[PDB]
């Protein structure tokens, strides 16, 4: 379909693990949005591509964990895209995007 970004430059605390828990780091966002984030960030590999994470970040109180893909890392860079499978999963993005917007 069609989606607004809702692009926010923001900067929250982020960490970040792939999806077998061998890699696990920290950082700070850039800007999040509807489609995903930019993060602040030093991955320790190199990427085949599109490689499945888990970002875990606190806003207003809340924890909020997002799973998402690592598309690009380029040192000081780690770019996202969010993986959206169900309604929580949806909500959760929108709290993070909005909650920053407020």
């Amino acid at each position: 379909q069609k989606r607004n970004s809702h692009r926010i430059p923001a900067t929250i605390p982020v960490e970040v693990a792939n999806a077998d828990g061998s890699i696990i780091v920290t950082g700070v966002t850039e800007d999040l949005s509807m489609g995903g984030a930019a993060v602040k960030m030093s991955w320790p590999a190199k990427l085949s591509g599109p490689t499945p994470v888990y970002i875990r970040t606190v806003l207003d109180g809340e924890e909020l964990i997002l799973p998402a893909r690592i598309i690009r890392a380029g040192n000081g860079r780690g770019i996202f895209i969010w993986t959206i499978d169900n309604l929580q999963q949806e909500f959760s993005v929108i709290r993070l995007v909005f909650g920053l917007e407020h």
